[PDB]
């Protein structure tokens, strides 16, 4: 029997067998008062001690979100979806501690991603418990809110301020810093891990003064808060909340009245006319995300990137070969996973349409002009791949690549890595590569069980990447000292050196995307 002595009361947490050793889980503690009721749209609230013994052996419930029903039955897409019943009560955590247990252990906490729609800490891919077995670290993941009742925004109105589920992570945070050293960690030595939406978190996280003492270092895989999809303007929130009032009837001039009406609504109505609150968005719309609310985020944060505020530290940084094709199956005509999805010119412009609504003729066309000037005007999958590369470069790599530039360039050790392994059991087909999401599992271990079919090549990938990230957040530094290992140099502005990562060999390079990104970052705004 493994309980553990809480600020808030007892914990009991179950014995896992990994790797001939053990692991102690405790899944689903809560960290926050269930936000119901009263308490729907409104920041967490501190919980209130218990005396009793909570059991923490089976992960709880999931946020409520709406569900990808693209692809029934295909395991590519359902990985990604909920695996624990939904519910407005959701605000619980997981911990993973070695056993036996450590004294004073680097803590690494999980944020994950799903556009802030969507999204929960039970998926397998995320599961602690061999980073916890292997490297003897402490793994803490929460669920927080997200949709509309993670993210409704009525600016400066406490019944609804935004951001709601970016204070949901925060307060996990300081449940940590509070509770974490009787489970034999240091609070001290806590860095913040996450993907996609998980990561545009946490650079937010960097940004917010609030979260400034809770974590030490930062790793950022496959986003950032520059993303064009992690953050609402102000504009587009008021707009949204109005849309979502009128829709489900909820329409007053009391804005506080709205959000008293919307909290007489069942979860199933807010989520079912959430969807429809952005008429015409891209595919994968972040219908509620991020806002500049003045409190969990005090100004615009490219001004705060820019002017350098945010908290001074270590980041390790990177992106995948092939982020942008998964989107392409969500809604670019000619596409599917089940074909080599070969489309034509026009099929490619209608594709610009689809992912670049609000853009006017003359910024589509730039696109067009490029990305196809190609080196052999013959190959049929041109076009295919060419959406793809926008995709990918404008929504995640380029926004990459200039959050680590402006980051380092106030004196900051920053290390950026380039993903390009693609999965021997990839359920999705060959042509879309490597994929947004796929380096998640190496990270966390799971090729490291010999039974899950992975290959030795990628057995060694994952042990390798598993290192790196753990000798990151004990020591700020992601090398692999032992095995004569490529040396991981430092990103800096000028050279902007950048690792590889691979089965083969891992290889340092420089200026990744240069052409494509001094597109999107220095002419694209502008249109
Ligand atoms: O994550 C989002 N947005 C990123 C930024 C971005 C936004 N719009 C873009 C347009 C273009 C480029 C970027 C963007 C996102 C996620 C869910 C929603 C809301 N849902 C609700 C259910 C119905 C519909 C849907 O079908 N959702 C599919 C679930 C996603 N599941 C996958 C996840 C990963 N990898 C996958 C790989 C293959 C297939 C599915 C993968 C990794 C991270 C976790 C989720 C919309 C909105 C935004
Ligand atoms: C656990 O270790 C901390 C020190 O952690 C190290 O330094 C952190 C800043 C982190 O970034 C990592 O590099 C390391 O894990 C101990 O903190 C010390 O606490 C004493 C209290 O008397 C204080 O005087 C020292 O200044 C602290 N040292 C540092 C470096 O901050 C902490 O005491 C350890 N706790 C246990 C139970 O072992
Ligand atoms: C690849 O498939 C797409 C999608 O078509 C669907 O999926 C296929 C696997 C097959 O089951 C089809 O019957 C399905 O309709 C094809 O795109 C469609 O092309 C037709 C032209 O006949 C057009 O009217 C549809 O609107 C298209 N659908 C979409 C979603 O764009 C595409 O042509 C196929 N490409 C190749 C190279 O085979
Ligand atoms: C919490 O759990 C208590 C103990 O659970 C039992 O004992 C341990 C050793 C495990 O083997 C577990 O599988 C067993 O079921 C219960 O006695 C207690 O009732 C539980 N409390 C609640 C509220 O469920
Ligand atoms: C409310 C909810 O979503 N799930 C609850 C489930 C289900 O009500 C039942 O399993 C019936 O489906 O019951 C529990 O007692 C359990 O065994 O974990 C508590 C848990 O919170
Ligand atoms: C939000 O903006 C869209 C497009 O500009 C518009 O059609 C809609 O009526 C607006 N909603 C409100 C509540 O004004
Ligand atoms: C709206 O209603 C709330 C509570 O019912 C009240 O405090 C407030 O004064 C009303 N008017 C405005 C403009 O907020
Ligand atoms: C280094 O190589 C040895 C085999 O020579 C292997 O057992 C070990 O897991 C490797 N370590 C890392 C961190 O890759
Ligand atoms: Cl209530
Ligand atoms: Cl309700
Ligand atoms: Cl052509
Ligand atoms: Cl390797
Ligand atoms: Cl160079
Ligand atoms: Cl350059
Ligand atoms: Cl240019």
């Amino acid at each position: 029997d493994i309980i553990i002595a809480t600020k808030n009361g007892k914990v009991r947490g179950m014995q896992l067998t990994v790797f001939g050793g053990t692991v102690t889980a405790f899944l689903g503690i809560p960290y926050a008062q269930p936000p119901l009721g009263r308490l729907r749209f409104k920041k967490p609230q501190s919980l209130t001690k218990w005396s009793d013994i909570w059991n923490a052996t089976k992960y709880a419930n999931s946020c409520c979100q709406n569900i990808d029903q693209s692809f029934p039955g295909f395991h590519g897409s359902e990985m990604w979806n909920p695996n624990t019943d939904l519910s407005e009560d959701c605000l619980y955590l997981n911990v993973w501690i070695p056993a036996p247990k450590p004294k004073n252990a680097t803590v690494l906490i999980w944020i994950y991603g799903g556009g802030f729609q969507t999204g929960t800490s039970s998926l397998h891919v995320y599961d602690g418990k061999f980073l916890a077995r292997v490297e003897r670290v402490i793994v803490v993941s929460m669920n927080y809110r997200v949709g509309a009742l993670g993210f409704l925004a009525l600016p400066g109105n406490p019944e609804a301020p935004g951001n709601m589920g970016l204070f949901d992570q925060q307060l996990a945070l300081q449940w940590v810093q509070k509770n974490i050293a009787a489970f034999g960690g240091n609070p001290k030595s806590v860095t913040l891990f996450g993907e996609s939406a998980g990561a545009a978190s946490v650079s937010l996280h960097l940004l917010s003064p609030g979260s400034h003492s809770l974590f030490t270092r930062a790793i950022l895989q496959s986003g950032s808060f520059n993303a064009p999809w992690a953050v609402t303007s102000l504009y587009e929130a008021r707009n949204r909340t109005l849309n979502l009032a009128k829709l489900t009837g909820c329409s007053r001039e009391n804005e506080t009245e709205i959000i008293k009406c919307l909290r007489n609504k069942d979860p199933q109505e807010i989520l079912l006319n959430e969807a429809f609150v952005v008429p015409y968005g891209t595919p994968l719309s972040v219908n509620f995300g991020p806002t500049v609310d003045g409190d969990f985020l005090t100004d615009m944060p490219d001004i705060l990137l820019e002017l350098g505020q945010f908290k001074k530290t270590q980041i390790l940084v990177g992106v995948n070969k092939d982020e942008g094709t998964a989107f392409l199956v969500y809604g670019a005509p000619g596409f599917s996973k089940d074909n080599n999805s070969i489309i034509t010119r026009k099929e490619f412009q209608e594709g610009l349409k689809i992912f670049f609504p609000g853009v006017s003729e003359f910024g589509k066309e730039s696109i067009l002009f490029h990305y196809t000037d190609w080196v052999d005007d013959q190959r049929p999958e041109n076009y295919r791949e060419a959406l793809g590369d926008v995709v990918g470069d404008y929504n995640f790599i380029c926004p990459a690549l200039e959050f680590t530039k402006k980051f380092s360039e106030w004196g900051n050790n920053a290390f950026f890595y380039y993903f390009e392994h693609r999965s021997s059991k990839l359920p999705w087909p060959e042509w879309m590569g490597v994929m947004h999401g796929y380096e998640i599992e190496f990270v966390f271990g799971l090729p490291l069980e010999r039974r899950d079919q992975y290959t030795k090549a990628e057995e060694i990938l994952s042990r390798s990447i598993v290192k790196r990230w753990a000798n990151f957040a004990k020591y700020g530094n992601p090398q692999e000292t032992q095995n004569q290992s490529t040396s991981w140099p430092v990103f800096k502005s000028t050279e902007q050196k950048y690792l590889t990562l691979n089965t083969e060999s891992t290889r340092i390079m420089t200026k990744l995307r240069a052409q494509q990104c001094r597109f999107w970052t220095s002419f694209f705004p502008k249109v």
